[PDB]
């Protein structure tokens, strides 16, 4: 990556070559696009797995769900020209990007209509609401990989291919990481986790435009030695880096945080109108609670047992959510909105 | 770090914010400079250390040796005007930046000097700085790793770095000068004098390194990618020479290179065949040993080399003398006892 960068740092201007890590989160990206493999290998793979017992597909990333939505119509068109009783319904992503337990095998004996590359009583659901009629245990998940990159001056195309097997790790050709002086970052196309040093290395900010469920690869992780799974601020189950930069003093793993929102902004401070004090009389931690009740009134007094100021705070479209360790004082938890993540 | 760069895909321009890991090994042209504390604190610290028993200073970086060679004259001026019988002698560094077993401490009392900012020689007592390895001033009584970066300065011609005394004795290199970055299938570990490159081709293994100095402090693990499951006996660049404690510091078929040609100083580690020499793989081979130069003392070139269980292309060190092969590659046309071998102690 040959180029120049005006590092703010008060001053300083340096140009050269190396690796430059960009945030695609705080740009409202329209420059990255997923291009599928083939209209006949994919339709054949979907049809082949339906007879095996596969119910549908669960997307791994927010960028993959966009791809499934734009190619669904031709996916049904291919399955209709061959006289196949199957319809593909593409839903939208609401909440966590849940994981399935199956995969799509590379098709054999596929269809040859005219090319090779880009309402019936039998449905093939893709994403959408969670339903017990078509459970997640029969849904394909994490069966695609990155092939190359493209151009266009307005968007960059990403070409896909089937995975060689079944894996629980996120695709590494989309992630980054960088440390320099006293600032680290663990980047992604939906994650942007920042850390810094003030007498200690601990997490500083995070912007999640999605909540995944795969595992962060340890080849793209800084300081991944001597890591305890119960200290990871962003849990391992939500693609949190297995690093010691993913840590904050006085806070354990946030397993029952407000991950159901989808988009999140993790930062450390006080929600407007609220006060947090450190007391020994506070009860143990639990599900994260919103600062405003369902009625609408705002809870003002909060307390934690052994946290560290400023308090951990989650910000979404719903409102302001506190950490697991911070508990209400002026209102009973029973009359409060709590995280819907089922432990 | 606001700014933007073209990519390795020919033409891909995208401007945003993040972290830019610039290489300073190949930039050269006096990119950075070291500025000491004050001309009255350093002299007092040196005098107190000499009274304690420390009789020398060992540099940690090539940029620190430049600092000591430019303040020596006005460091001797301070001692001369204070009625003290001591002279500071600053020399060059050749080869590995060796390790000292002592350190200096922040002095509570200061010397006398009219400025707070930067005749017969005699003065039998001498406080050597760097220089050749001697026996009258052993490395067991030499200060080492006692300064660290405080801030980054201001300048149009160059950039300034302000240093200050450490609060304790540590063997880990200063972390305010190093970086590390991975993206897609390309990683890097960088510092002031190191530039270690790695890449993925069916495996993650080291690809190319460029060292303008050889240190002996430890690489901090906060600036290391993939630090889990690392075997110390598999790091290509040994842990004793500031090699990252990472699994990107790896190459298939090669163990740790403890007896390589580190005595050269500047090095260029890469994988390929030297001109005029061929390497083959055969079980009928000798074991490892000190690294050997492909050109003997008289200048004759050894042409045939053989290996036991390494992987082609072979490991190759490039220095001022010429080609040096890895510890696993052995000569076939000439006996090792008639060849120039590595001077690293074994």
């Amino acid at each position: 990556d040959t180029g120049c960068a005006v590092s703010w740092s008060g001053k300083e201007l340096k140009c050269g070559s190396g690796i430059f890590v960009i945030d695609n989160v705080h740009t409202w990206t329209e420059q990255y696009k997923f291009q599928p493999e083939s209209p006949a290998r994919l339709a054949s793979a979907i049809l082949n797995a339906h007879e095996d017992g596969v119910c549908g597909i669960r997307s791994t990333t927010r960028l993959e769900n966009i791809m499934w939505k734009q190619i669904t119509n031709e996916l049904n068109y291919v399955l209709w020209e061959g006289g196949h009783d199957l319809t593909v319904v593409a839903g939208d992503v609401k909440g966590v990007l849940s994981k399935g337990k199956r995969a799509l095998a590379p098709p054999v004996n596929d269809l040859k209509y005219s090319w090779k590359t880009w309402a019936k009583n039998s449905t093939f659901l893709i994403d959408g609401p969670d339903t017990s009629e078509c459970p997640n245990e029969r849904r394909a998940w994490n069966f695609l990989e990155v092939e190359d990159y493209g151009f266009g001056m307005f968007t960059t195309n990403i070409w896909m291919k089937f995975r060689e097997g079944s894996s629980e790790v996120c695709d590494h050709r989309l992630m980054s990481a960088a440390i320099k002086d006293q600032k680290a970052v663990h980047a992604d196309m939906g994650y942007w986790i920042e850390s810094s040093k003030n007498q200690t290395w601990q997490i500083e900010k995070a912007s999640l435009i999605e909540v995944k469920t795969c595992l962060w690869p340890k080849t793209h992780t800084l300081w991944s030695n001597g890591v305890l799974e119960s200290q990871m601020l962003i849990p391992k189950a939500y693609a949190g880096p297995f690093s010691q930069h993913n840590y904050r003093q006085g806070y354990a793993t946030q397993t029952v945080g407000p991950w159901h929102l989808g988009k999140l902004e993790i930062d450390f401070g006080e929600c407007p109108g609220t006060t947090v004090t450190i007391q020994e009389d506070c009860d143990h931690r639990g599900p994260s609670l919103r600062t405003t009740t369902a009625s609408g009134k705002l809870v003002t007094q909060w307390c934690c047992r052994s946290c560290t100021m400023p308090p951990l705070r989650f910000l979404g479209e719903d409102g302001c959510w506190y950490g697991m360790e911070i508990r209400p004082l002026s209102e009973k938890e029973e009359n409060m909105v709590k995280s819907q993540v089922s432990a």
